[PDB]
Formats: structure tokens, C-alpha cells, sequence
């Protein structure tokens, strides 16, 4: 059931306030049980209501607004509006609005000629209560010149899809997904916004971010994060393809998140690290193309690190855990640090720092001069019964180029494996070389590292840093 805004008195002349006419069309479509509100090419001026939560236009269940195309149909806020306006198009607070959407139109926040925080598209039910909008679609929508958030789908929305859309020149974030669930952001561009290209926050989970592009933003290209409150972390965030480039901060930042994945993206020209991972439990960083970042200074293309929130709202320390970093092309240093559990950490052409922490890790440096750090004797060991399920292995150690950093472990040098020395040994068939502490500790464990290949004759004392002085002399990276 199609309704034309023109038939309800909308002028689309750039001067008349068409808010009531477009709302009438929306209400007629809703009362018929659903329909498409069509808008022909033209600039429609709209105004807010008594309160910020009134937005400007109130979309309703089973109503879809179809324009004549981005740039053709433009919905613009009136000159002189001076009130906070939370959603130029929005669904109602306190209602579980469903099966609605917007296509082929532009929202213009008119921040130049207005004052107050304005958001373009706002969805959701009630902050901090159970309940959700659901089945929400934005297709080929452009949102520009709002003073705060362009696309601002909010808590909670299930099965939001935003595809083939653009957010640009907004005051804060182009796209913000607040407690989005089972939702899809595909083939979008967010550029030249005041802060973030994309910001996934507030417990969002099962999100696919496929083939999105973020550039020229004042802050991150994409950030996935808990947010400032003590609430459940986001989880199951899959970022595939796209490009995150020339932003004012990190290209992609992921923090206080569980089961995040970043695969096949191009990440370049950012002012800070290309990829930064802070306190993430389950991180896959696969097959990306990462180069020419840290333009504003900084030593690393990729940073894996913890997130210490002990002085913050949660009181918790969050380790990065369960990391898989493989197949990336990285023209610069990767800092690949993780902790308890099995990590697979592959460096790239740069001079990388690798430390899988506790648990059995498999490390490779790739090209360049890499440092494999072992920070605790309990991070790589054989137990009293000879079980090797906690012995780390280094895949491609290159004597004369790479370095094993044992500077915190209190061994003196190579030797017979007793009295604080480590023994350099080959296995029976000559396929693996070991560094062994032959002295069991009180729990019966032996520090041990396995190295692929036969290195008993090529590996020497200058390939291992046994104390801080040796580390200063021999360290291969800018990261210690
Ligand atoms: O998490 C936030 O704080 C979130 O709040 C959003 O504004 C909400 C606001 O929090 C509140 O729920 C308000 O509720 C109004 C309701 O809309 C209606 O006017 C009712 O008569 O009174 C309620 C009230 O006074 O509590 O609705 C706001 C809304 O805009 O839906 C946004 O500001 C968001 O940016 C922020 O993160
Ligand atoms: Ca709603
Ligand atoms: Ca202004
Ligand atoms: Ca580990
Ligand atoms: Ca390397
Ligand atoms: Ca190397
Ligand atoms: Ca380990």
C-alpha cells in the first residue's frame, strides 16, 4: 500500500516545514497495516518536537520510507532549530517497533544553521530494559551534517541491516551500533566524521561488518568496545573485507570484546596503529593488508595488549587471550602479546615482538629481525612426567637475525642445562632443536622451548638475551 507524501501536503521546496505532512503519510501507512511512504526528488524541511526523544519523524511498524535516491530526496532539519533532537527519523521509545526501514534518501542535520546534539537515524526500545526493535532496514541512505551521530541504531535492535549507505561530515560518529543484536553492516562508507567511522558498543553481539570503508574520520575508522559503563562486553563481532584508512587514530580498535575477528581488510595511512587490540578474549586477525600506519608517530602497525580497568568502572583487569594472527601482510612492526591458553602468533615482514604468555603457543616471526619473548619460566615447560603439552614452539627461528628474549628468567647462558644454564639440544631425527633447563623446579616442571629445524650448530649465545644488558645490546625491535 503506497502513500505519497505529496498527497498529504508535503512541499519538498527547501523552505516549507513538511514534518506534519510526512508524519501524516507515515501514520496512514501504519493504520492500513503497513505500506511504503514514497518521496519524490526534493528537499523536505523538518523540525523537532517538544522533547529530544520525539526526534523529527516517527517511523512505525510495517512502514518503509522510499525516496528517489541519495541526494535526490533530502530530508533536512529546518534552519534555527536549537534543541537536542535524537533521531531525524526514529522509532518510539518504549515501543518494540518492527519491520520498518528507509531507502534511497538523505538525512541532512544542518549543523551549520542549527545548535544542539542531533542524530540522524535512531532505533531501539528502552535503555537498560529487555525488549527490542527488530527487522530494521536502511538501504542506500546518506546521512550528513548532523551534529552528533549519523546512523545511531540503539538499545536494543535485533536484525538491523544497514547496507550500501554513507555517513559523512557528522559531528561525532558516522555509524554507532548501541546494543545491536544479530545485525549486519554491509558495503557502507563512513568518511570525514568528527570522531569515528564505525563504533560498535554497549553489549552488541553477533554483528557482521562486511566490506565497509572508513576514512578521513577524526578518530578510529572502526572501534569495537564495551563503552564507558560496567555492562556486558560485546561479543561475536566479525569484520570482513573493506578498508580502514587515513583516520585520525587507529584504523581498527577492538577492546573489552569477546570472539572478535578481523579478516581480509586493507588498513593504511592511519595516524596511530593500523590495528589495536586491548583486552580481547578471542581474537582472529587473518589475511589483512596493513601498511603505512602510525603516521602521527608510534612504532607499531599492530598492537596486541591488555586492558587494565582496575581503576575504572568495572574494577577488572582484562587480558588479551585466545589470539590467532596469521597470513597478514604488515609493512612494519607487530606487537603480538597474549596470555593463558593457546595462541598462534605469526609476524610479518617487520621486526616483530612475539610473546604468547602462559599456555602452549606457536610463534613465527616471518621476515625481518624478530624477538620471541619468554617472560615467565611457567609460560613454556615440560612437566614431571615428560608431557610436552605446555611447551611453546618457534616455527622459523633464524640465527643471526632473530632473538630469544629470556632476559627476565634468570638463566646465565648456554651450558649443560644445570646450575642456571640452558642446554641446546637436537632431537633424535634432527627435526627439532630444544632449549632445556634440566633442573626441575619444586613442582617438577622444566623450562623448555622447541625450535623447528636443526639449529644446534647455527644458533649461538648472541641469539639469546639472558639478562637486561644483553637485551639492550641485542633487541631487534622498538617495542621493549
Ligand atoms: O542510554 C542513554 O542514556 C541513551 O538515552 C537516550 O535517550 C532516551 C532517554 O534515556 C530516556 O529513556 C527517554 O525516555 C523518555 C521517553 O522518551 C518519553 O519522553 C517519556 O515520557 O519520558 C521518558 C523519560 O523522561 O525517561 O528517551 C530518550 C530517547 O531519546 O529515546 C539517548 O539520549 C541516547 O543517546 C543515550 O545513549
Ligand atoms: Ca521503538
Ligand atoms: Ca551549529
Ligand atoms: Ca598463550
Ligand atoms: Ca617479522
Ligand atoms: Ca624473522
Ligand atoms: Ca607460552
Amino acid at each position: 500500500m503506497d502513500f505519497d507524501v505529496k498527497d498529504f501536503g508535503a512541499k519538498g521546496d527547501g523552505k516549507s516545514d513538511d514534518t506534519e505532512a510526512i508524519q501524516a503519510a507515515i501514520d496512514a501507512a501504519y493504520e492500513a497495516g503497513g505500506g511504503t511512504v514514497r518521496l519524490s526528488a526534493g528537499e523536505y524541511r523538518v523540525s523537532g518536537g517538544d522533547e529530544a526523544s520525539d526526534g523529527a519523524l516517527m517511523i512505525k511498524s510495517n512502514v518503509y520510507m522510499d525516496g528517489a535516491g541519495m541526494g535526490e530526496t533530502v530530508i533536512k532539519l529546518v534552519d534555527g532549530w536549537d534543541q537536542k533532537l535524537t533521531g531525524i527519523i526514529r522509532s518510539k521509545n518504549g515501543e518494540k517497533t518492527h519491520d520498518y526501514g528507509i531507502r534511497d534518501l538523505t538525512l541532512d542535520g544542518n549543523q551549520d544553521n542549527t545548535e544542539g546534539e542531533v542524530d540522524g537515524f535512531y532505533t531501539g526500545y528502552i535503555p537498560r530494559e529487555d525488549g527490542a526493535d527488530y527487522n530494521v532496514t536502511a538501504e542506500r541512505v546518506e546521512i550528513r551534517e548532523v551534529s552528533r551521530y549519523g546512523f545511531d541504531p540503539h538499545e536494543q535492535t535485533i536484525n538491523l541491516t544497514i547496507r550500501d549507505s554513507v555517513a559523512h561530515n557528522n559531528g561525532k560518529d558516522g555509524f554507532v551500533g548501541d546494543f545491536q543484536i544479530d545485525s549486519t553492516f554491509e558495503n557502507n562508507v563512513s568518511h570525514d566524521n568528527g570522531r569515528h567511522g564505525f563504533n560498535i558498543v554497549t553489549s552488541s553481539h553477533d554483528i557482521l561488518l562486511r566490506d565497509n570503508v572508513a576514512y578521513g574520520n577524526g578518530a578510529n575508522g572502526l572501534v569495537v568496545q564495551r563503552g564507558s559503563e560496567d555492562i556486558a562486553h560485546p561479543y561475536n563481532i566479525q569484520i570482513e573485507g573493506g578498508a580502514y584508512h587515513d583516520n585520525g587514530a587507529e584504523g581498527v580498535l577492538i577492546k573489552m570484546t569477546s570472539n572478535a575477528s578481523l579478516q581480509g581488510a586493507e588498513i593504511y595511512g592511519n595516524d596511530a596503529a593500523g590495528v589495536r587490540v586491548r583486552g580481547v578474549d578471542g581474537m582472529q586477525l587473518l589475511d589483512n593488508d596493513i601498511h603505512d600506519n602510525a603516521q602521527g608517530g608510534g612504532k607499531a602497525e599492530i598492537v596486541l595488549e591488555d586492558y587494565d580497568d582496575r581503576d575504572g568502572v568495572s574494577g577488572n583487569y582484562y587480558e588479551t587471550l585466545n589470539a590467532t594472527v596469521q597470513g597478514n601482510r604488515v609493512a612494519g612492526a607487530a606487537q603480538l602479546l597474549s596470555s593463558e591458553g593457546r595462541d598462534l602468533l605469526d609476524g610479518a615482514a617487520g621486526n616483530d615482538l612475539l610473546d604468547g604468555g602462559a599456555g602452549r603457543d606457536t610463534l613465527s616471526g616471518g621476515g625481518g629481525a624478530d624477538t620471541f619473548r619468554f617472560a615467565d619460566r611457567q609460560d613454556s615447560f615440560r612437566n614431571y612426567e615428560g608431557d610436552t603439552s605446555r611447551v611453546d614452539d618457534i616455527v622459523d627461528f633464524t640465527p643471526g637475525a632473530d632473538l630469544i628474549d629470556l632476559s627476565g628468567l634468570g638463566y646465565s647462558g648456554l651450558g649443560d642445562g644445570y646450575n642456571g644454564t640452558l642446554a641446546l639440544l637436537l632431537n633424535e631425527d634432527g627435526t627439532k632443536t630444544y632449549l632445556k633447563d634440566r633442573q626441575a623446579d619444586a613442582q617438577g616442571n622444566h623450562f623448555e622451548i622447541a625450535l623447528d629445524g636443526n639449529l644446534v650448530d647455527s644458533l649461538s649465545a648472541t641469539d639469546i638475551a639472558f639478562d637486561a644488558t644483553q637485551l639492550e645490546l641485542l633487541g631487534t625491535t622498538d617495542l621493549q
